[PDB]
């Protein structure tokens, strides 16, 4: 008799990809240095502000899921002489990543800049040393980061993806892996609808790769963009992305009331309340009170949220 079995500690069920996650490999302490492959500007000379893909190489050592983050750890010394605080940044890649061979990593990266009160134009740290990145440079990682908004499990489920500006990344990562990708494990064929909030036409992010994954999914991927200061509804309001799903009311709210419906919001923290107020009234309608359906969704993983 040499074997017993262990009692198992209890734990919770899970609906999301989670088997033999990984995070917090690599501390900023001693994090993983890569090299930049690549780094281009994705938006219009003309829009308001600069959003930039880049890809780095990892040699395979940072084993990332779809849906979670890496820190960076800008190079230089902050006014105190001392090393800069790592800042977070969501994948845009998949797994396998831009290169299908599970060896790199991609970041979608909005420039910072702005003007203090003294009336200074100041440039946010890490997205500046991010987006001044030259080809073979290297670059400091830590990670991964996150289990919130890792994919279901279920290959035929509805992922409603719902984001603003670089909040995108994530959603370029699942669509990738459902889209782009040919996976023996796991073959989607639910329905994918993405929202995404952006100001500018000139600002639309990976337009073309979507269209590319329209033409070629024409069924169940679902596209909709909400360009806030170029689009306006029938009485002048700005298309933001609540919005714009205010126009798809019915059909959202008929999916939410769907056991196999999994909806993921990422990007501005403000975006979070125009969701809500657009919710409450449907649910209202149909004698639901949102305030108690929210939190059922968010304790079945149905609403997952990640905004900032
Ligand atoms: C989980 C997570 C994932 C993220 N993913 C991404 C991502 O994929 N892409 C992305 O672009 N960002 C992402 N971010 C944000 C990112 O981590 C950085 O905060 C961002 O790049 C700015 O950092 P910085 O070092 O450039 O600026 P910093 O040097 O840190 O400066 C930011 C500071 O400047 C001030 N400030 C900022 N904006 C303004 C303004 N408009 N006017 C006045 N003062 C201002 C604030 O005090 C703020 O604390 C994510 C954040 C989190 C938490
Ligand atoms: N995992 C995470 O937590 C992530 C968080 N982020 C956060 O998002 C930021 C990226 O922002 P950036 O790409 O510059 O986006 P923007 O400032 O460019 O704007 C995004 C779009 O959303 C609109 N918008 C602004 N406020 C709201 C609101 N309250 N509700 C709905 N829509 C709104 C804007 O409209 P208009 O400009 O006309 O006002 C704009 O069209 C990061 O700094 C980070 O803080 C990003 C990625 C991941």
């Amino acid at each position: 008799q040499v074997t017993t079995e262990a009692p198992a500690k209890v734990v919770k069920h899970s609906k999301k990809q989670d088997e033999n996650i990984v995070v917090n490999k690599f501390k900023p302490k001693e994090p993983y240095v890569g090299r930049c492959l690549l780094n281009t500007k994705i938006t219009g000379d003309d829009a308001p502000g600069e959003t930039w893909h880049m890809v780095f190489s990892t040699e395979g050592e940072v084993p990332y899921r779809e849906g979670q983050s890496i820190g960076i750890v800008p190079d230089g010394i902050d006014k105190n002489g001392k090393p800069h605080k790592l800042r977070l940044y969501s994948i845009a890649s998949s797994a396998i990543g831009d290169f299908g061979d599970s060896k790199t990593v991609s970041l979608c990266v909005k420039r910072l800049v702005y003007t203090n009160d003294a009336g200074e134009v100041v440039k946010g740290v890490c997205s500046n040393f991010l987006c001044d990145l030259k080809p073979g440079s290297e670059v400091k990682i830590t990670g991964p980061v996150g289990k919130e908004m890792l994919m279901p499990k279920d290959p035929n489920a509805t992922v409603i993806m719902l984001g603003t500006g670089t909040g995108i990344a994530p959603f370029r990562s699942f669509l990738w892996k459902m889209f782009f990708e040919k996976h023996e494990d796991y073959q989607f064929n639910g329905l994918a609808w993405l929202f995404l909030g952006v100001p500018t036409s000139s600002s639309l992010l990976y337009k073309e790769e979507f269209e590319k994954m329209k033409e070629k999914a024409p069924e169940n991927f679902r596209l909709d963009f909400a360009v806030s200061r170029e689009q306006v509804n029938d009485k002048g309001e700005k298309m933001y992305i609540q919005t714009r799903m205010a126009q798809y009311a019915e059909e959202l709210w008929e999916l939410l009331k769907k056991d196999n419906t999994f909806v993921y919001m990422c990007g501005l923290k403000g975006m979070e309340k125009g969701i809500d107020d657009i919710m409450v009234s449907l649910a209202a309608k149909d004698g639901i009170d949102w305030i108690e359906y929210k939190r059922t969704l968010k304790k079945a993983e149905q609403w997952n949220v990640e905004v900032s």
